[PDB]
Parts: C-alpha cells; sequence; structure tokens
C-alpha cells in the first residue's frame, strides 16, 4: 500500500436510541439515506425494516444522539453544503425533513456531543481545513456560523472527548502523519494549536477513552498493521510511542470497550473475513487476531446493546448488511455467525478525499 | 454507636439536567420540597435562586434523569403513597404538579433508571418488604402495578446497575446484615432469591461501580468506622471479604469516581467536619483520611460537573447548604473552602424507619 | 483479647538451602535445637530426619542463608546472650558448634540480609531497646560490635529490605502501636529515628514486599481480625491507611508471594484450624477466608520450593510437625492435607516478653 | 537489514558478586579474557583494575553466579570446545585455570542457573543443534555428558526460567522466526518439542520476568525496530502477539527491570547513541525512545548495582570500556555522562554463525 491510502470504510453509521435500542444508517442504490432498527434493545431482537429519508445524498451519514435522546443525522447533500434530520422526539420514528446548514464541505461529517449537551460538527472544508459548527443552545436547532481550524486535512476527522470535557480532534495531514488539536477548556470556542504525533497513517483515526481516562488512538499504518498510541498523562500533549501489532489489515479499524474494561479491535484480515484482537489483561498484551467465517466487503462497524453485548455489521459479498452478536454478556462468550438484515443493497457513500 | 443504628443521611438529592448543570432537591421548614440549580455546568457559576414546588411530604425527595433528559422527583406524601413529578421538557424549569402513584411507604424512596431506559422505583412497604413500579416504556408516565420482592428491610434501599443491565439493589434485613437481591436478566422482572453479604451495617448502603465493570459496596459498620466489600467475578454471587478502614465516621458515606477512574468516599469525621480518602493506584490501597475546615451537619452529597471537577454539598450549622469543589479537573487538585447557597434551610425529612 | 497480647508464633524456622531444600530448626523437649530437611526441593521429598545440636537453648531459632549459600542459626543462650552456628558449607550436614555473639537479649532474634551480603541481627536489648550487630564482611564469621538503636520494643522485631537495599525494622512500642525504623542509606550505619504507624497491634509485624517494590505489614489487630498497611511512595514515610479483614484470627499471620505475584496470607482461624486467605487481582480485593481440616496449635511457617509450591508446617495436637502442599505450581490449585514430619515433638521456646 | 542479519552484541558478560559488586568480562586484542570489577557494590565505587586470565579464546564470554555465590565463566577455545573456569571462594579474586568440558561449539555459550542449584549450559554445535550439558550436583565441578535437544539454531540461545522452575531457550530457527523449547518439569531433563513464534528476528532474542511471573522476550524484527511478546497464561504455550516499537534501532536490545517492577529497554539507536525506552505503568505503554549523548560501538549491557540503581556499559569510539548510571534509586532519577574503565582495549569475540 501507499502512504496516502485510505483504507476501506464502514458502510452504515449506528446509534443507540433513549431506549438504547440500535438503529443503522446507510446509503442505497437510488444514493438517499435508509434506516433500520431494532424492536427492542438485544441483540436477537427483530428489526422494523428500511425505511427511506427522501432526498439524494453525497456523503456517508454521521448519526449521534442528541443530550434529550433524539438521534440526529449529518450528511453532505447535492449542493455539497451539509444537510441534518432529526427525531421529533425520543425513541419515535417521526423525523424532519433534511434541513440545511450550508458551508462546504470535503469530507464525511464527524459529530461529537459536547459536555454541555450541545452537538458540534467537524468537517474538511473547500480549502481542505477542519471547519466546524456547534449548537449554541443544549439540543436545540439553533447553530452557530462556520468557523475555520485550519490545518490540512488528508483523512476525515475523529473527534472524542478527554475526561476532562475538552473535545479533541484527530486527522491525517499533508504530510501523512496523524495530527490533532484540542479544546484547552471544556466545550469553549478555545482551541490549541496543531500538533503531530508523527507516524504515517492508511487509514482514518479511531478513538476510543480507556478507564483510567486516557483517549487511546487505532490507525492502519504504512506497512497494512494496526498500529495505536495514547495518552500517558492527564493532559492533551503527553502520548506514548506507537506501538504495531502484527497481522496484515485491510479496512479502518474498529474499536469497543467491553463490560469489563477491556479493549477489542474489529478489522477486516487480509484473508478478507472479520478478525478481532482483545487486550488480554488491563493496558495488557493484545491477543492474536481471530477469525470469524465469511468473506466480508466493508469495514465493521461495532456497537454495544442494552445488556452488553457487541454486535458486529458489516457489508457482505451480496451487498447487504450483515451482522453477528456475542452470545452472553461474558468477555469469552461465543459469538453467532453471520445473519442478514435484508431489504437494500448499500453502498459506498464515502467522500473521495483525492 | 448500636448495631440497628443508621448513620445521619446527605441533606440534598443531586441530579445533572441533560446539558449537565446540577440541580439540588432538599426539604424546607414548610415541609415542602425546593430546589436550586447551576445556571452553567461548571461548579463556580451562579445559582438561580431557591424554587418551591407546592406540596406537603414526609421523605426525603429522590429525583433521577428520565432517559429523554428531563428530571423527574419521588416523594412520599402526607398520605403515606408515593407522588412524583417531573420536568416538561429537558433543561426547562417547567414541572407537572406532583401526581400520585399510590402504594404505602415506609422509608425513602429509591430511584433506578434501567438499561432499556424505564426508571423503577424501589421502596419499602407497609409491611417491610421491598417493592417496586417501573415506567412500562422509556421516559413515558405510564407505570406497572405494584409488585412485591419480598424480605425485610431495615435500612433503605440502594439499586444499582450491574455492567451488563441487571437491576441489583442492597439493603439492611431484620439481622441487621447486609442484603442483596437481583435481576437475573437485564431489565426484566425476573428476579433471584434475597442473599446475606453478612456484616452488620450501621448506614445505608453506598454502591458505585468501578471500572472493571465490578459492583463495589461501602457502609458504615458495627465499630463505627467504613467498611467495603466489591464483585469478584462477572456475577451477582462472587464477592470479595470485607475490609475495613480506620477512621471512626459519623454519617453515611458518599462515594464517586474520579476521572482518573480511582474512588474517592467521603464521610464526616469523628471531629464532625468532612473527611475524604481516595485509592492512590488501581484497585490500590487506601489513603489516610484528610479533613476539611469546618463542621458540618448532615452526610456529604457528592457529584461531578461538566468538566468532571467534583463538588461536595452538606448542611451547615446555620442550617443552610454550603458547597465546596475542586479548583482543576485534577486527582491532586486543591479544593475550594465552603461557600453558601443561600435562600432556605433545611430539614432532614428522611423516613424514620424504627 | 487485650491490647499488650501477642498472638501465637510459629513453632519453626525455615529456610532454602544453597539448592532450595527447605530445612526447619525448632526446640525440643530437651531445650536443644533440633533440624530436619528434605532431601530433594521438592514437596513430596522424604525428610532426612531429625538431627540435634547439642546445647540448651532459651529462645526461638532464627535462621538465614548467607550470601555464600551456607545456612546460619541464631539462639539465645541460657546466658541470655546471643550464640550462632553456621553450615561450614553450602548444602552440606556439617555445622560449627554453638559460638558466642555475646550481647544481653531479651526477645527472639531476627536476622536480616543486607544487599552486600553481610548479615545483620536485630533484637530487642537488656534495657528493651532495640540492638543491632552485623557481619563486618559478607559471608564471613567477623562482626562489629553491639549498637544500639533505641526506642522501647513490646514485641520481637521484624526486619526487611526495601527495594533500595534499605534495611527498615518494625516492632510494637510501649504504647502497643506499630513502630518502624529505616537505614537512610543502603547497607550503611546511617538510621533514621522511630516513627510511628499509629494502630495497636497483638502479634508481632510481618512484613513482605509486593511487585512493585512496596512494602506491606500484617498484623493481629486490637479486635483480633488481620491489618495490614502498605507503602504508597518511593520512600519508608509515605503509608497508605490501615486495612482490616473481617474474620478472627488467633496467631500470628504469615504471608507469601505465590509465583503470579499475588499475596496471600495464612493464620489460625477463630476455629483453631489453618485459615488462607490470597489477593484476588493485583493489588486487589481479598478472598474471603477459606478453611482446611485440621485442629493446629501454633501459627503457620510459610515456604516455597524450588518449583515455585507453596508449604506450610505448623505445629499439632501430638505435639509433632505437621505440613501440607499446593498439588501443582498454580494459584488454583488443590492442596494435600497435613503429613506428618515425625521423630521429635516440640515446645514454644519464644521469649515471655513481658 | 537482511532477514538472516544479526544485529551487534554487547561487548562484555556482567555479573554481580555474592556481596553483588559488579564484574565484567571482555576479550582485548590479545584474545583473552581480561575481567575487572567494583571495589564496593555502588556505581561511583573505584574498579579494581584490568586483570588477564590466561589462555586464547574463540568467543564472546558467558558468566553466571554458582549458588554457593562463586562466578563461573565460560568460553569456546581455540579447539572449538567449551572451556570454563571459576572462583576459587565467593568474593575472592583467585580463579581456576581453564578447564575442560569438551563438545564442539559453534555459538557463543549462554549460562542458565536452575532452581535446584545446578548451572546448565546451552549452545549451538557442530550440526547446528541446541546441545546443553548440566551440574549433576548443585554448585560442583561435577558434570554430565553432552546431550542434544535437536533443532536448527541461526542465533545465539537465551534461557531463563519460568516463575515455576522451568527452563525455557529461545534461538532463531532455520526460517529465521523465533523459536522455542521448554523443560517439562522444573530442573529436569525432560524437554517439549520444538515450537515457533512465528515472526523473523534480526537479533539475538532477549529474556526478561515480569512481576506477573510471565517471561516477556524482545528482539529486533525484520524493519529493524523493537518487538516483543510475553506469556499470557501459567505455561509456556500461551502468548501474546507481537507488537513491535516505533524507532530503528542498530544493536540488540538489552532489558532489565527497575526496582518498580517496571521494565526498561536499552538499545543503540539509528543515530548510534544509546536510546533507552521504559513502560509508562503497570504492563502499559510504552515510552517514545531518549536519547544519551555519545556515539557508541556495541549493544548496552545492563546490570543493577546493591541499592537498585541501573549501569550500563558500551563499548566507545576508542574501543575501551564505558559506563553511565542513574544518580538516585528512582524510576525518574537522571543519569550520570559517559565514564571511562580504562586500561585495555577490547574486541567483539563473539561468534560469526554463518
Amino acid at each position: 500500500i501507499e502512504n496516502s491510502a485510505i483504507a476501506l470504510s464502514g458502510i452504515v453509521s449506528v446509534a443507540n436510541n433513549a431506549d438504547n435500542r440500535l438503529e443503522v444508517f446507510g446509503v442505497s442504490t437510488d444514493s438517499a439515506v435508509w434506516h433500520n432498527w431494532q424492536t427492542a434493545p438485544l441483540p436477537n431482537s427483530s428489526w422494523a425494516g428500511w425505511n427511506k429519508f427522501n432526498g439524494v445524498v453525497t456523503s456517508k451519514p454521521a448519526v449521534h444522539r442528541n443530550s434529550d435522546g433524539r438521534l440526529e443525522v449529518f450528511v453532505r447533500g447535492t449542493d455539497n453544503a451539509l444537510w441534518h434530520n432529526w427525531q421529533t422526539a425520543a425513541d419515535t420514528n417521526t423525523w424532519s425533513s433534511w434541513q440545511p446548514l450550508y458551508g462546504g464541505i470535503t469530507s464525511n461529517p464527524e459529530v461529537c456531543l459536547n459536555s454541555d449537551g450541545r452537538l458540534e460538527v467537524f468537517v474538511r472544508g473547500s480549502d481542505n481545513a477542519l471547519w466546524h459548527i456547534w449548537q449554541t443552545a443544549a439540543h436545540t436547532n439553533s447553530w452557530s456560523n462556520w468557523k475555520s481550524l485550519g490545518g490540512t486535512l488528508t483523512s476525515n476527522p475523529a473527534a472524542h472527548l478527554n475526561a476532562d470535557g475538552r473535545i479533541e480532534v484527530f486527522a491525517r495531514g499533508a504530510d501523512n502523519a496523524l495530527w490533532h488539536i484540542w479544546q484547552t477548556a471544556a466545550h469553549t470556542d478555545q482551541w490549541s494549536n496543531w500538533q503531530s504525533l508523527k507516524s504515517v497513517i492508511t487509514s482514518d483515526p479511531v478513538v476510543i477513552n480507556n478507564c483510567d481516562g486516557r483517549l487511546e488512538v487505532f490507525a492502519r499504518g504504512a506497512d497494512s498493521t494496526l498500529r495505536h498510541i495514547s495518552q500517558i498523562g492527564s493532559d492533551s500533549v503527553s502520548w506514548s510511542n506507537w506501538q504495531c501489532l502484527d497481522g496484515v489489515i485491510t479496512s479502518a479499524p474498529a474499536a469497543v470497550k467491553n463490560i469489563s474494561g477491556q479493549l477489542e479491535v474489529f478489522a477486516r484480515g487480509a484473508d478478507n473475513t472479520l478478525w478481532r484482537t482483545w487486550q488480554t489483561s488491563h493496558n495488557g498484551p493484545w491477543s492474536n487476531w481471530s477469525s470469524f467465517t465469511g468473506i466480508i466487503a466493508s469495514a465493521p462497524t461495532v456497537a454495544k446493546n442494552s445488556d452488553g453485548r457487541i454486535e458486529v455489521f458489516v457489508l457482505g459479498l451480496d451487498k447487504a448488511l450483515w451482522h453477528l452478536w456475542q452470545t452472553t454478556s461474558s468477555t469469552t462468550s461465543s459469538w453467532t455467525t453471520w445473519a442478514l438484515i435484508g431489504g437494500i443493497t448499500l453502498i459506498d457513500a464515502s467522500v473521495i478525499l483525492e
């Protein structure tokens, strides 16, 4: 692989409803967003069926739950502007029409919830800088003007809260290295300068918090293996060295914290099957990759159910959505085999970044 | 102290709003519930002022946030029945009037949020058994009938979720020992039998989850010192031995997880000042108790702000509410001295259990 | 129990030879020291048979291996002075006669090996202060003059190295609290002042190092339960609060680090059987006490074999030595039942401290 | 670098005497072994001066302390056989002449001390298999016959004890991967079959035990970066995945456990200076590499002094031995700059393996 490659992404965005039912959002062959949801918050639940939002879109959709429990979806429109639509009440399948937020977008949108309950959206703009826009009041359809954070992005952005409420954003830069920028005070428009974490990456960055309140960033490296870096202090400036894990991966990774507090990472492996690795003890060593049967055609997207059970979504060779899950709420649980969530076929609507 | 003693409780109940502003609920000399809230989600914020709910009450109020962000308060009425009132919209200071849930209550109410978004209330009933009632749909004013879980309670109940979504309830029994009972499947009316954790306790139990996804229970013991016990497996049946910490405490304890994932416990000490102890490392040893200046007249009530800073509320000798907080989002931060949230005086409306 | 009580001690001292064979030393009804040893360094080995050292003694013997592999035993004589005898070559059953070190001794002797290979002996003297004497060259029969460290002792002393090579000594003081004193530079006659760790203790202190390079002290408390305290920094001045464990014990405790690095403690329990507790995770919570069948008449003495297996020695009701051990090198191993090391009967020759 | 490369080795072997004084062994321009020792067991001690053993040698010397405290050195002779010489008494500078152990050696010797006090030597033989020979009685000049363990070696062997006393040997195989073989019972001639840990390595393996009683193996990888793997269970068959650390290294690594139980690794870096990395927390993430001033011409050799302070030895550009050490017994201590141990110049006498 080349240093500027961006690994294959997940085919859907997932969120938990206010009642923790999972709901997935993807783009079909009509270039519209469709969604489907669990009827009860358990992995063996039946799903409602695929439902369409009217409107042609030109990016992968991003979804986040508002602080009042209402889901809200963000997408690029045919005008290269940002659009959004929302549930009109928590746990209800009544939505707004797409509504405009304007701007000029050249990446998939990334959405974060500040610790004061306000959504904030991060995107690459027309000038390749990082731009953002935010709710001016918690869970309200009142938004700021667009503002630039500068830089030069060559991946989609990934945002996460630090334990103290400061948003930190990660993105590949012009030199193909991972860069980051952060709020210097929680949920405030006061930001640091851009800083490099060095090392080339060949996927979007994936960010998760550990139990200790430290962030941990996962990405594919230049040799096509998983690499990871973590915060070692109580600020955004002190990081470990990078470490790689053996094993060639062929998609973005997806990371989740299991209910014992240990991290697990899922990725498409060198044989185009889903692979999984997990921390064997706290902060500990990583297990050898374990494979699941079945060829897959996207990165995994990973979620947790109301009872803690992990569930994984992928694109199958039939271009439909498949999923599997843990059979029990237990880190050493067995897994189901792939099951189909049928009714539509999906396309990868990710913005082509070069 | 005698084995059947119940240590002095906190004077207010606290909750975070959907936007993480703190809001406190207490009972004044008119035997009504009054509340007050931060105007912004930071500990140095100004407070709005004390506001009254009409109606005479006969217990400490319990408050929990619904899964749609709306706060909801539960109290015993003059008819010894359960009443509740709620915010009509998240982050809004418009409330229902008290509305009846009936029953017959002989303890303070305890409220838990199931992982499927449904509130559930636990109380000691007229026959001294544990009773409960639940929302039948997430964040909806539709409730079940009352149902008994049996047992014999001699403290208020304390409920917490396990990491897998099963509610577990703790309460002192007829033999003054700590007993517990648990859901055997997440957010389902399928419960275990009562089991004893032995050891006498002389306060209500206080329950918190650690990073590992294990519960940890704190209580005052028969010798008036803090003692604690924790889950050691992935179920509700495997527990450690009890351990005590030196130092006589004269109130219920209050426990919180700081933003490095370590536990801290606050209690009124033998000299009637606020004492604090913290875990020095993961699962680690406990620090010597540290004292804050100022005589206090209740147990502490402890909360966290949107930026992770801990804030503590107590009753002062002037029978008003005082608070202090951490100056920075840092485990070794200094603390402010007590500041007054003036405007009313408070009474301890806790149900007298004998 | 009274605050000045000293719990029942172990009936033998144990050491590993240079080749790791265990060898035990006790006092028989003739008031002489006898010893016995494994013929091979495994717990299921046969033992050689009880062999006598000529000479009447008036304390429990203390044994330590020299830095050249030779065992050396220290005891009080009929003249209340200190005597010692040694193997003349490692792993050889040829010994010196008792040789005099003089002084005036009113406790059992305690022996430590400095990290520069020199033995050092600690005792309570005729004036109840702590006295010591040391080899002036590693593993050589050349000793210093006696020197006082002051204080007032009401238990036997217990000495251990810190991770940086500084000896630290623990002993009960005149107020029945645990006190300690330490070298301020490794293997140097430069010592701190005495400092109290507060808390009353009713056994000799038992000291072990954890993996982290921190000392951890175990003792029986005033309520007859096990209590423990540990270093929390990198010096001898920073300690945790004391914690107690539920369960009444009726002997001194004995502590050992198993081969997974976790601590285990053994003690005679309230029903006069051997009890065991272990840390369930690193630094972690302690298990409930587990009992072994059989009434025992001393504290346990605990050792490890060349393959890591723990072995425990006690006095039986027949006044003979019994032992049991782990069946495999595994923290969850089963244990054998008590087996007799027959041939003599033993007496408790511990110096009566009041 | 090529896959069959073997990175530059350390220029001396080091051991602690019975009294913990460091003593170093190297080969000078006369192809004889010379040694030098601290006069006192502290890093700022003066050194005695370089002293020669008569006899021409053809490998790097290996040294280990016997279980009776006597050092013993192993080397290949001009006849390609194994020779050894020993201190005739602990802490004494009187040695035997070289004495023959015969055989036919094609690697540097590796020496391990069994947990029953018997030395055992591992070497590549004339047929490229692993051969070994052992003392038949602890710390005695009585040796077994030579015996083969088979395999095909393309590095020097590295041996370490497991926590349960089983020797495990690591060596690169014919496929340039790391292979290992182990005793199936402690200090017994009963061995497993050879098993591969996969991954190519380009240095000798370096093995250390962590606090948990698990082995951890460090080596340079095919991309010239440090990689490491560790045991995850209680046996020799369960290992983690391999992880790499960023940063090109140009020598074998050297690993040590500091006195807080954390691991540190030293290696010559890409700029030919000494680099260091350390675990920032238990099992934790690894720090960025830190450089010391000064160009160096060998791998580091690392030892610990009687007070826990780490000391590092290297070859300088002047072909003499230099060292530096920690200024205090503290993981965050500063370090001294390089100081010369002058008097001879050293050559790399490592056996050329192809």
